[PDB]
C-alpha cells in the first residue's frame, strides 16, 4: 500500500506542476 | 496513517481531474 | 516513508487549493 501511494503521489506531482504552468499562461493571456 | 493518506490522495485525484478539464476548455476559448 | 508521503500530500493539497482559486477567476472572466 505505501509503494502504491508513492506512485500515485508522484503522478499527482507531475500533473500539478503542468497545471501550474498552464494556469500561469492562461492568466497572462486573459490579462487583468 | 496509510488509510488516511489513501483518502487524501483519492480526493486530490478527483480535484486534479476537474482542473484538467477546465484548463483544457479555457485553452480552447483563448485560441490555445 | 509514511511521513515523507504526508509532507508531499500536504504540499499538493495547498497547491491544488490555489489552482482551484485561480481557475475559478478565469472561468468567471471568460464565462461572464
Ligand atoms: C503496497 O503498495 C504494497 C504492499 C505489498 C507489496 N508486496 C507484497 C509482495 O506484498 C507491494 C506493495
Ligand atoms: C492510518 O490511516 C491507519 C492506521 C491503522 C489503522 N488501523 C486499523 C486497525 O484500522 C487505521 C488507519
Ligand atoms: C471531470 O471533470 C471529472 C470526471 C470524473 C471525476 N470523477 C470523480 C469520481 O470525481 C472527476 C472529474
Ligand atoms: C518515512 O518517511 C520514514 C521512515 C522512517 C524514518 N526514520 C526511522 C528512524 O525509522 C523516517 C522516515
Ligand atoms: C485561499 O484559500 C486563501 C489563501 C490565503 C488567505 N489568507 C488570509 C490571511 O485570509 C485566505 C485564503
Amino acid at each position: 500500500r505505501v509503494a502504491r501511494l508513492e506512485k500515485k503521489v508522484s503522478a499527482l506531482e507531475k500533473k500539478v506542476a503542468x497545471l501550474e504552468k498552464e494556469v500561469a499562461r492562461l492568466k497572462k493571456l486573459v490579462g487583468e
